[PDB]
């Protein structure tokens, strides 16, 4: 088997029909990952701790107190669009598709290749050891805590004739930790402690004692069989109606006579001699503010909020961002999700620098809200409102000039209609476990897929230690092995079932383009550099009522 | 039939083993129902009112204004686990299983006697009647109210050789009433009344009139059918992650060299110069605290919160309470229900006085919050945080020294993962009906079981009406009836279904055992006495994520 | 074959369902065996003399004169519970189960590789030689002398992560052997010799010469069939009954009135007035002391007695220790097994050192002797018991001062209850073979299950010797070979039957459980360090009687 290629180099994309109006998007990706010997062959239970940061007072939000079992195992992680598609596959879905279903994910180990590194200059050797082995487990079960690279940026790469790495394994390990919030002139020293753990929570997790172990030579191949997904459809469209948008508008009874942009329409009755229906049983004023609507678009939730529970703060997440002629990306907020990535992700792949390349996804959907224009008034509703009767998103609450009601609020509720996150290309992840408790949240922000019952299980790879002829158990001393590395290649299909959209408008819709502008982002370089721009999802509209 | 008895005198937990890891728990429990005649043959409208306590203000709390509708019959309850487990079943159930069905349930009613109670001294002389009946009726329609006896410490005795009673069944009957909130200082008299009914809400239920009733002479029994649950299962573990410790915990680039608790391990890398996904579109910090995480695992909701209705205050219920190393259950909060109860459910047998036993339950899960520890800031997270940017557990709300945002605060949200309520031995409730409102509650906080379509009949007692010769219809005066009463013999068995537990990590888990400690908790004293300590039920980890 | 992968590395433990009580646990373990090339290709037969100890009068107890043949073949052992279950494992077993039965066991070597070593730095070098081969010996038979490594703490591994070593295989070889007793003070010097050996005795045991050997390169793989135990099932409950405690108690005519610790219960009968049986014939005396039992449970004998044949002294072995609240671990004694052991088997993996790790591993069970409480009184037995008539713990024997008449004591005899010894986990040997004599112990010591007719045969491994071009048979100087050495997978399939445990009583039972004292015992260190402590494994009562 050694002088033996085990497996296919496949980075295509294909596009089969099926039924009138569906398609089964196929995706296949595979890689060229290179694999180190593990630091140790131990895992550590290590404490990662920084007061000297949150010491300051005002600066809670630095926090990074927290414990981490740091295993001898590396995690081989394709959840991210970016490893599925290249922009012009992604174009072509996010233009014609309507909304996506995840199918099927399958994967491949092949073409195993085990090097050994030797020795005043110092010359460097490498040589084939063809008897070692490549340990590789597929944890089915679910057994190990799901740790999702997406969210840290240590996906495998995104370019297909790049070779990559997998990621070094860890997983949390429970600790109690206290915080107190300050500010710049706060007095005296908040407590700030790290407790330590508690028995009844403590989880140590072992690969080699949960899952079983294949070891693999050069001859040797592993492939997964085909999992089978069932969340869900995500879809690529955005709505843009507010609750100022439902239903049936005013009839307006006096409409222009000439064009011009002051040429307005007028409904042409007495605010408070209008009929219809308004949910304030005190006025008769029923105006586009006040009218009755089905439901609440959308929800009202507070801002740079940060609750604790027994390891230490954390910051209240929020469904949707916001949007409009308000962003404009640099007064951006809360909602809208901020990606840091590196070279192999997306950064240009030639830049210098420990300084990474990030953005801020704004979504095309208008589903947020505008603090600035939210308001409370007095019951009575005596109509020119007085300063004692409002509470507006100026007025200060607890004294603070910074912090007025609106910071505080909120509006989620048993009218709230509202949508799931939009795939971010190329640096958002596509699927993620569901949490494990009685009861779950209707929607996760990190991805639009989530399995409710069972996910696809993690693969985690390992280089089998190469002992030296010296080599003592009984001793104390690290154990000295033979420089041994892996290469080896992994291919993987993931299967979607998309729907063609329909022209339902009269007006063309938004469709991703390559301008005059953006022309160079899809492009190489004179040096061979390249990069990956982050790509909206959900152009075009969807009527939502 | 005279001298026969009709039943089996059993309380014997067997556990059977079904499918590949399935256990079917019979727990059968049988007890010596003592029952007397009831005070008067009829059914009373009563209102209790205690304003001489709420006229002192700043005691809305203390409010107990309310009607009920006082019947002549007695409620036969057994919905709580003291009086199916003893602690010595609860600690296998508990230390082996991982989760628990609630299968079926049936009650049976036999060797019935009826006594009579005949008259300086005075002697007394007690015979028995053998003609006269002991009626008996099962609401299998549930056309009466729904009265958990749990909820007020009042189901059938935990001891299974120690005879029994069962409560004077009464039920809400409603009023209208309004109290108004005030403080220590408030000046004039806050508006407490109680207006009265209001028609189209009276409901004067009647067990004659809805339920068929049996008779039963000593030679008679009374067996309900088999009643197959159907409800969720109830998990018999924890989960201790939250939003601190979900994921994927960051890379450390420098790892410790020596033992210590003062050798952590580092990041490694500028806080602003991470690679990650954050929900902070103004920042580039990448902190433990600033992070995405997929959803939030728990929530913040105001607390000591009343609210108030139609009848008057009530206490705003939480799901969750709170652990860790800031309790040691005398900084306990809201949250931890707690339970107060007598000698026949778990109080030392020979102590004497009125005053009960009690204690605040305190679940292994940690999906609570430690408001002191929140804090909120300004948008612009100009991260040395001026104290006019922040609003702290600390900053006065309304000018009051000891009202905080966070007592107003609420976090719920789309977001909010949860977990159902732990069982509480042997004093919480077992199983509880469904709300009849069109959208019902996620989960009900007294008991983890919640019948959805139809739950189990509740069993009503009462002895017939043994009259004198002289009875006259026609008068005023309450009529006179020969002393009498009954005691009869209650069993039932109540099946579940559960799933033995496996073991995941390498380290043991949370037991319960005996100790040097609490070994006396569960053996009788020299005089006879007994007691009944309550236990944890969720002690062992779940992965959360 | 050399670039493919010849078997599976698995670690896991199964339990599996069978018949209504029973389960099947499947244990799995796995690991990578370092091995080296022998010594001296040659069998030795090596005398070890210590005079030099023994000369020192008063010595005779450190004795360690003895004969062996050192072979050139190292031994796989694996017969030690660390090798087979992590803490988390035994703890649901021991929890759980009541009893446990030995049921098959199976091996497996794979994935050989066999290296080689190269040579003023002087920088090593290693290659891969793959045509070489590693010996491979199945004793099915037993021919070869049995010699269980656990005895020396010389088993494979106990972590599924850390690669392991075989140990040097070598047997015992006969020698006669005389040495007397003596004290600090012994006049002269006491006859210590070494005699040599009886022809008749001599047993110079070859691998080569019985049993066959298998040549494996890179490319083979072994794997043993799998051996069908038999043996009585092993207890994992422990008995608390002594004779005091046996049978129906005395009638208490006057029992407590009111709580307290001295409020005690009367029997209420002069106490040669009371009914009953003794097997004392003299007197009416009928006390808790002298009543009669059924038999006796446990057995008096000789303390640190040492006996001698033809090949030295040894210590008198004990069947059973000794517990309660005159131990504490520190007054420790005869009876209690301790095992002292290395890194390899649960002495943190990061201490420096020399000095292993130990423990005295003092059993549940209550069926010691405390001879402080022992004492000897006359036939005549008249009860004020004068000095002269009566032999105490206290009263000197043969003139010392410290040697009292329990020393010599033995109350071995037809009416002996005993039970077999526990499992001590994690340095306990898990089964032994039984002698070949006529008439058999009725346990053993050392492991708590002994295959009567036959047991898995012993496996052997070695380094096939690699000869450089220069070799010569008929010359005198050790051959000199290329400096080679191998490692190899090892997989091994243990399989136990267990039957679950009931609860009987009311009170709840001892179960092993992380606190928070011992819950660093079962997680790694920050630098990786890990340890294995020991642990009970008969927590729970049964009842004896």
């Amino acid at each position: 088997g050694v002088g033996i290629s085990t497996g296919t180099f496949n980075n295509q994309t294909e596009f089969k029909f099926l039924e009138n109006g569906w398609v089964e998007i196929t995706a296949n990706s595979s890689r060229l990952v290179h694999l180190n010997m593990p630091e140790s062959e131990n895992y550590r239970r290590v404490v990662v701790n920084n007061m000297d940061k949150t010491a300051v007072d005002g600066n809670m939000a630095l926090d990074d107190i927290h414990a981490e079992i740091v295993t001898p195992w590396s995690l081989v992680d394709a959840n991210a669009w970016g490893v599925w598609f290249n922009p012009g596959d992604w174009q072509l879905i996010v233009n014609t598709m309507s909304e996506l279903h995840l199918v099927s994910f399958e994967q491949e180990i092949f073409n195993v290749v085990l090097k050994t590194v030797s020795e005043q200059p110092p010359t460097k050797v490498y040589n084939n050891d063809l008897t070692a082995s490549l340990m590789v487990a597929l944890d089915s079960n679910n057994t190990m805590p799901f740790t999702p690279a997406a969210m840290r940026s240590e996906t495998l790469g995104f370019y297909p004739w790049k070779p990559t790495i997998p990621t070094p394994w860890r997983y949390y390990f429970q600790w109690d930790r206290t915080l107190i919030p300050s500010h710049t002139g706060t007095s005296g020293t908040p407590t700030n402690i790290y407790h330590g753990t508690d028995p009844d929570d403590v989880q140590f997790y072992t690969i080699e004692n949960s899952v079983p172990v294949h070891l693999l030579r050069t001859g040797d191949e592993f492939a997964t069989g085909t999992f089978f997904f069932d969340c869900k459809p995500c879809r690529l469209t955005h709505t843009w109606q507010t609750n100022r948008a439902l239903g049936l508008p005013p009839f307006l009874n006096s409409l222009p006579q000439s064009e011009g942009a002051t040429n307005f329409g007028d409904i042409g009755v007495q605010q408070d001699k209008r009929r219809g229906v308004t949910q304030m049983g005190n006025t008769n004023y029923i105006t586009e503010a006040t009218i009755m609507r089905p439901a609440e678009v959308g929800y009202s939730a507070p801002y740079y909020s940060f609750e604790a529970s027994t390891q230490g703060p954390f910051k209240t997440p929020i469904a949707a961002g916001r949007g409009g002629a308000q962003t404009d990306e640099n007064q951006a907020a809360d909602g809208n999700p901020r990606y840091a990535f590196g070279r192999q992700h997306g950064k240009k792949t030639t830049t210098t620098g420990e300084t990474p390349e990030r953005f801020t996804y704004i979504a095309h959907q208008d589903t947020g809200r505008y603090p600035e224009g939210d308001w409370i008034q007095n019951i009575n509703f005596n109509l020119p409102v007085t300063n004692d009767n409002v509470l507006l998103p100026t007025d200060p609450i607890g004294g603070k000039t910074g912090i007025n009601y609106t910071n505080i609020f909120n509006t989620y509720g048993p009218l709230t209609a509202l949508n799931n996150v939009p795939p971010v290309y190329p640096n958002g992840q596509i699927w993620d476990k569901e949490f494990d408790t009685d009861l779950k949240p209707r929607l996760h922000v990190n991805a639009p897929f989530v399995c409710q019952n069972n996910c696809p299980g993690q693969l985690f790879v390992k280089v089998a230690p190469n002992l030296t002829n010296q080599y003592d158990p009984d001793a104390s001393a690290n154990m000295s092995r033979i420089v041994t590395y892996s290469d080896f290649w992994w291919k993987g299909k993931l299967v979607f079932k998309a729907k063609l959209r329909a022209s339902h408008t009269w007006n063309p819709i938004q469709q991703m383009s390559i301008n005059v502008d953006n022309q160079f982002n899809y492009v190489p370089s004179n040096i061979g550099g390249m990069k990956i721009v982050y790509e909206k999802s959900q152009l075009a509209p969807r009527k939502l009522y």
